[PDB]
């Protein structure tokens, strides 16, 4: 599973996944 690489979502300005 992703629990960081998932951040591909958005980028880092966003903490959910910094």
């Amino acid at each position: 599973k992703n629990k960081s690489r998932v951040a591909r979502g958005w980028g880092r300005k966003c903490p959910l996944f910094g």
